[PDB]
């Protein structure tokens, strides 16, 4: 069976010759595929005012290195070892649109080396990664987030991102939003290889998100009523100045939570804007009778 | 009785042919069982908006290596000693389901190793730990936070988490959370091994609490006593849109501050958005009969 | 007179056998008395919603290494000299109740090092440590709060802490809180040592405070007037109305900014909800009076 | 073909005695001229109450090495090699203006470097760097954003800018802001080289922004025809002071979001303080004609 | 000319004996004194809430090395080198009064000596340091801060500030506040060698700011008024009530924001309360003539 002295053989004959930054390609002409697996965790928020998304995923990287290699009927059968992750080579892929939040660096770890050169680099990441978020169809919105990955300094005839493998783990239900994050994408070659994952998140219609709605809809019952209400009834101006107030009430909170930087407004707001304003014209046709 | 010259002599053979990445077993074939010990110290806060728990624990880690051994009688019965943690292996257990926040790196610090293998290496760690919190019955709400431990790249055939011992230390009264953090479970193996402590939360009755609500019960009969008003009394109107703006107000203020990552929504919410829409329909029935 | 060339030879010598990971102790059976002094420096701040409190102290270790020592009259008289604190054994003391926000780390520094073996290791620390708040008595309420100090890993019969010695430095005057840090202590064994030092603060009464209370003083003076007012002045429910609409505006405001985790709530926050109370009976009787 | 022995030849060779801490010229006397490129990826945020702008570069530094240098036809033709960016003399170049956010640091990652001596140091930088913004022209404004470079420490006779080549890579578009970076600079020789990009920021007009002024608009519009309404209609005091209420509610509101550092005021809220003071004068009129 | 070898022989040799812990002086009796110059950069922020002040300096430390010497015509005319900074003796100066959030560490970089031993160490340095803020005269209000410098351990026979030069770089214009940073001050010895520069802060008077005070004069104006008002008039009653509110609404808005921690209130703030007062005392008056 194997021993602690065969592994320790192994690895000082492994490690004789290698240098971590040379490529681990025999020849240099050739380039070191790489295949990222970028399994999901878990969708902590989408923070729309910042135009993030916090989530925590289970980055993989796998390649194959040509000098790191053995025959395992030669060392009583050692299959796999573990490195640590700064002894070998590890290309230097980024979340390129992304500020990655984790708490452990990238270089301190380790790794699962198999005997025909295969490496597995698996890693957590909790990113908060930049979305373009548009509130316009709210509250049953849907957006599509990328997730980029791509080389940080090697060319595309030295590493290349071969495939993005990105799945959901389902450690947990969110109950806020339906994610979907699955599908395979070859990688994009533009000087520098990348891939990027699209996520789709549409909002669950939660009832909590339906009684909030409900006072928009009476309030809208409730002014078209005031608005025909007749002008020599006497409440005209009283309803008319106390629901103008609420109504700006709710038209400054909305506006203070929507995000600033949509491709369009969110149609929401701007039917409570049009609310206020038919709230103003009421005003102001109370305003004139009564002087008239 | 034993010396310093005498520790310096077990630590340099001790040390001698120890490699830090290759795993502390004589036979590969075998496993590492890591019984760990999270013991909590004090439960921070419970951010209901975040989804996060905050709290102090003594994560312990035991295990065996069968490298690090000695006959304490051929070193003037040197029974222990401490090691330097980063040059001794240690099992890569993460708080799976946490940000740790914690301000030392979990590489540095000191071990406890005994005579016959076994290590205890005692951290502390404090953790911001994602948890679903539904504000169901608030404020007589209950919570189930599962606070994860798994190996972070081993196979189960190399290593596992044989037990899970949490308790509570009892440090500090809470006065805002119950805890009920005691128990032992068995690690659980799918192609990682991993465990989970469950931490259970009720919501201590505060008198500060039941006086904050006194105020809703009072608004709540005074809504009653003015939708039961007389139509003819000549206060309906003026009661009923000034409470309308005060029930407004209470209800953007609780809807503020209530999760909105709920499986089910509040049901003290919901209690106040039906006494808006029953202010709304008093003051529908008002503005009816006055114009009438 | 003592050369560079003199302190040279001095370190060389010293560090020669020197094991930074072996306690510093001729026979292991003896334990290292560890003496703690910490002097505060400023309290930023004592942050009520958190549960914390911020400040800046002189945290010194003093104990004696029995392997560094020196007859000074073989090295010109060289009486000191300074060494990097990574270097030397240095105890595991932590902030076991606080949070270390310091910005430097607790490797990299120095420390003084006497012939006879004592050692100096003041160490700068900014602290975000627990204290249990009770805002009863506010705003002439104390505190107390326990800063911790424990070793880590090793046991009482390895290293203990001698004493805490723990002053005020009185480097800036606060304005705001009277703060009472003074006194020895012995430390407590109870499988690992561990001390603490009692930190009480009274709120000074400032006449900002003052003012900021006159408000509420004739808020009071004015519901009891009014609810004294003759039910058919005719100015009774308008003034109750905006009244109640006022104090529920203060009630909200304090219990929004009070600390929710106390052993008992605010007498004055509980005095406004019954003076909230008091308004909506005004209330009340008010309408009961306009409808019969 | 190029082989990995050959590569790990040539690097053998090339820092035999290269010292990271001396200038990379054969001749002292001689500087190093470095041109920068900084190409913008994202304009993450343009933060008003802090005065800051949040970006990422795609930051690039380019100079030319005089001992790092090879006949590529003696190494089997290898044209360049990848070195670890903290083994090579970089140059200390700085974000002057700006609080290096990076969640990388300076001194880990990997630079290309051509046979003819020419180094590549690519680097991704998160920028939170201080713009003087001044919110005068609300909401059609300009700014302007100067990226700052400058050398550390090093005199103009030993390293010097050269050139900034500022472009923007289009990543994303913004659709709130008008980003408009290109041109190039000579560096500025002041006892230390430094070179800055001119970064202009136009806000775009949108259709969510315009519909969030047409508020304002009819409330002057209403205030206008209150102030002409008759002293004798009866509404005079009544919508004076409810539009005072309503005016001072969005004059705080604004004013609690304007720059407090600017050159000048916002155009648009002192056109609102003109307004409530109209409101106030129209109050005025009010009580003088209901008094007299 | 100089070469690229000789600047390496220079440093062989110059670093031969260096020990990095051991004072440079040849005779370790002497002080070595080190001279700081602290030029300000920019004045980002003064919060008033946290009591701190957030700029950026470019802290300078020069100082006299006795080892590090060498006769330039030895060695081809090299009169100066650069040194990484963690390589050689540096005093150990800390921001003894602010927390350093720094981005870069204080032992990564470079220093510039001379060929007599001269010791540059230019460092940029971005400080929250703590004020304690007085906002009485608000907004005519004036500060000052106290930036210090003090060794961290070594004793005034050991180490001493000789002097601290501080000025303005002028690097920006604040448009906020006028600062006065200029002039020398000795260190002061008193155990621990220390020194501070007294910065001046004056607010500069906007015409946002006067603007933003209008309302407070017009509202004073507005209250005497209707304090002045006829009893049987109609509207005092009414206009009491509202102006209370509104009154009220300014006085927790300012409450809010003014600091907590002052020598004196605010005075502006008192005359505020003293407004709400005398609009109380109104409301007493129009009541008791109401019901008498
Ligand atoms: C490693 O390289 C050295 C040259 O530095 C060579 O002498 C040795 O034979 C090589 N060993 C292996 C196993 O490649
Ligand atoms: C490298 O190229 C040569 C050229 O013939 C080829 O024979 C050799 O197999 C290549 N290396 C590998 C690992 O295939
Ligand atoms: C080596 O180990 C593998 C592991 O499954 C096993 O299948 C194989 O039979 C073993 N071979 C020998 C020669 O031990
Ligand atoms: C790889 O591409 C880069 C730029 O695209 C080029 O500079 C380099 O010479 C190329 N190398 C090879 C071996 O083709
Ligand atoms: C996810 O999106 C893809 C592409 O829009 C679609 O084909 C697939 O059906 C979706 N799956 C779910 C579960 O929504
Ligand atoms: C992706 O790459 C594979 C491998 O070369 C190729 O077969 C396939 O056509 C490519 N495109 C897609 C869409 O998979
Ligand atoms: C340690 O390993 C070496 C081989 O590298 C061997 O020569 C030596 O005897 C071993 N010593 C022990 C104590 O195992
Ligand atoms: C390893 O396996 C062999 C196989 O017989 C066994 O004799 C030996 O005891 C095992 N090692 C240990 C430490 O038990
Ligand atoms: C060794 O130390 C243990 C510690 O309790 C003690 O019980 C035992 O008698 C000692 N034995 C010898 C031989 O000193
Ligand atoms: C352990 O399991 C992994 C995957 O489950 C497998 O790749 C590996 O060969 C296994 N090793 C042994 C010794 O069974
Ligand atoms: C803790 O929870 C467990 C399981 O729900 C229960 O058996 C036990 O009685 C609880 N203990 C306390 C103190 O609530
Ligand atoms: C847990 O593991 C132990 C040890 O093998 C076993 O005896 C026990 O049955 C397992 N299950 C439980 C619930 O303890
Ligand atoms: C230090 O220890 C070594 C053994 O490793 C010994 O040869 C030497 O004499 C010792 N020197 C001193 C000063 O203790
Ligand atoms: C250690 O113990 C022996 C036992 O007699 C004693 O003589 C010696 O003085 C002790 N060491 C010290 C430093 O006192
Ligand atoms: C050694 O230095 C101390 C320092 O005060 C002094 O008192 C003493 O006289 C000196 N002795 C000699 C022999 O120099
Ligand atoms: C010290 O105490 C620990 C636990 O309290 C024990 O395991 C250890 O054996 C003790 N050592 C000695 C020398 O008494
Ligand atoms: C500090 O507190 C202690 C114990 O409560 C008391 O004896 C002492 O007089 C206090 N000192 C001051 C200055 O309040
Ligand atoms: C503390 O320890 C000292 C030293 O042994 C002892 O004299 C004293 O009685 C202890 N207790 C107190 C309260 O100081
Ligand atoms: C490198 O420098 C050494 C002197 O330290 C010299 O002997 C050697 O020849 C030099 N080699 C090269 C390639 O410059
Ligand atoms: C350095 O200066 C000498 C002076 O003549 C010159 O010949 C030489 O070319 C210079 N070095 C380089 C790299 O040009
Ligand atoms: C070296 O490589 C370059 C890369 O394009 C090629 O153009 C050139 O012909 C090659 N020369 C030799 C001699 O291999
Ligand atoms: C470079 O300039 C600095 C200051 O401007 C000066 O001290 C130094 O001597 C100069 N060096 C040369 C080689 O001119
Ligand atoms: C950018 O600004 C420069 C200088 O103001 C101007 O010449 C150029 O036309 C501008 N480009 C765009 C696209 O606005
Ligand atoms: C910038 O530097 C270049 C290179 O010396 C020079 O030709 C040019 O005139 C300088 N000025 C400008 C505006 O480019
Ligand atoms: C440096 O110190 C050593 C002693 O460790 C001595 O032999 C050598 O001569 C010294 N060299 C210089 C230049 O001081
Ligand atoms: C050190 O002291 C001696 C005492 O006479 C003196 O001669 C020498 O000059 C001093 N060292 C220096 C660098 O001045
Ligand atoms: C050395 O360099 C300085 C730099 O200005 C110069 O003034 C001096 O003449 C030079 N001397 C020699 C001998 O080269
Ligand atoms: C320097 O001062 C410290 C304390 O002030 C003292 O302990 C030390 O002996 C002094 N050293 C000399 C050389 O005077
Ligand atoms: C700065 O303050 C000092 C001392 O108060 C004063 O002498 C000097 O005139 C001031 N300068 C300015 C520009 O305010
Ligand atoms: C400061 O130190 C210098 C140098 O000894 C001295 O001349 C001066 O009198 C001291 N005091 C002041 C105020 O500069
Ligand atoms: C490294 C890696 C990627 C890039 C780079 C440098 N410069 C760019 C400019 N535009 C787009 C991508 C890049
Ligand atoms: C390491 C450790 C755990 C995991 C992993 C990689 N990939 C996963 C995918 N799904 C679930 C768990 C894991
Ligand atoms: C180290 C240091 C202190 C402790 C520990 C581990 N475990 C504990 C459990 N309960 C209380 C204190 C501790
Ligand atoms: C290093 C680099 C730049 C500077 C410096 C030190 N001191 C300065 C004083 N004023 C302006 C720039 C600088
Ligand atoms: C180091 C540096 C400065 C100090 C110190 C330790 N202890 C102090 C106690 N009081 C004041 C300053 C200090």
């Amino acid at each position: 069976t194997p021993t602690y002295g065969d592994e320790r053989l192994l690895r000082e004959k492994l490690l004789t010759n290698y240098s971590k930054s040379i490529r681990p390609v025999i020849n240099l002409t050739k380039v070191v595929d790489v295949t990222a697996l970028l399994y999901l965790q878990t969708l902590y928020d989408l923070d729309f005012v910042n135009n993030f998304i916090m989530a925590r995923y289970y980055l993989g990287l796998i390649w194959i290195d040509e000098k790191l290699t053995w025959n395992p009927l030669d060392y009583n059968n050692i299959t796999s070892i573990y490195l640590p992750k700064d002894k070998i080579w590890t290309p230097p892929i980024k979340m390129c649109n992304s500020m990655d939040k984790s708490e452990e660096n990238d270089g301190v770890g380790e790794l699962m080396l198999t005997y025909t050169g295969w490496i597995n680099m698996w890693s957590f990441r909790l990113l908060h990664t930049y979305c373009q978020i548009n509130a316009y169809t709210y509250p049953f919105d849907e957006h599509t987030c990328e997730i980029y990955l791509c080389v940080a300094l090697h060319t595309i005839n030295h590493t290349r991102i071969k495939e993005l493998i990105y799945e959901d783990s389902k450690f947990t239900q969110n109950y806020k939003w339906d994610i979907n994050v699955s599908g395979k994408v070859n990688g994009t070659d533009e000087l520098f290889s990348y891939a990027f994952a699209p996520m789709y998140l549409r909002r669950k219609l939660t009832v909590g998100i339906i009684a909030m709605l409900i006072p928009t809809v009476m309030m809208t019952i409730l002014t078209i009523f005031v608005f025909l209400l007749p002008p020599e009834s006497g409440e005209k101006v009283s309803l008319a100045t106390t629901i103008f107030l609420s109504n700006v009430l709710y038209l400054v909170q909305i506006d203070k939570t929507t995000p600033t930087n949509t491709k369009y407004p969110s149609l929401l707001m701007l039917y409570l804007m049009l609310l206020s304003m038919l709230s103003g014209i009421a005003t102001l046709g109370s305003v004139v009778i009564s002087k008239l």
